[PDB]
């Protein structure tokens, strides 16, 4: 069973550029529970940062562009453009808690 696993383009929204068309429009059309990494400009707000709605409000776990850095906003500087997008925590019930959880079921596929 020779299975050659090229493990990127895994996340459903993944252009490199999804802003307003999902951040504002799927906030209104699917309500709450929707994973989407948002391409804002550098002097504006979160420049390709992780955004989702989770029981009403916005649970944004990465902050700003900063290379693309996995874990939390402290002293690391850099990591990836797949660990930040979807790896155990960034597209799962395991984002907050896998047994308790809230709302996270509608990732916006190529939009």
């Amino acid at each position: 069973g020779m299975n050659n696993n090229m493990s990127l383009q895994d996340a459903e929204w993944y252009w490199g550029d999804i802003s307003r068309e999902e951040v504002n429009e799927k906030l209104r059309d699917t309500a709450d529970g929707t994973f989407l990494v948002r391409d804002a400009s550098t002097k504006m707000h979160g420049d390709y940062t992780l955004t989702l709605r989770k029981g009403g409000n916005n649970k944004s776990i990465k902050i700003f562009h900063r290379d693309g850095k996995y874990g939390f906003s402290d002293s690391l500087t850099f990591n990836s453009v797949v660990e930040l997008i979807n790896h155990y925590r960034n597209e799962s019930l395991a984002q907050y808690n896998p047994k308790l959880d809230v709302k996270l079921l509608y990732p916006v596929s190529k939009y």
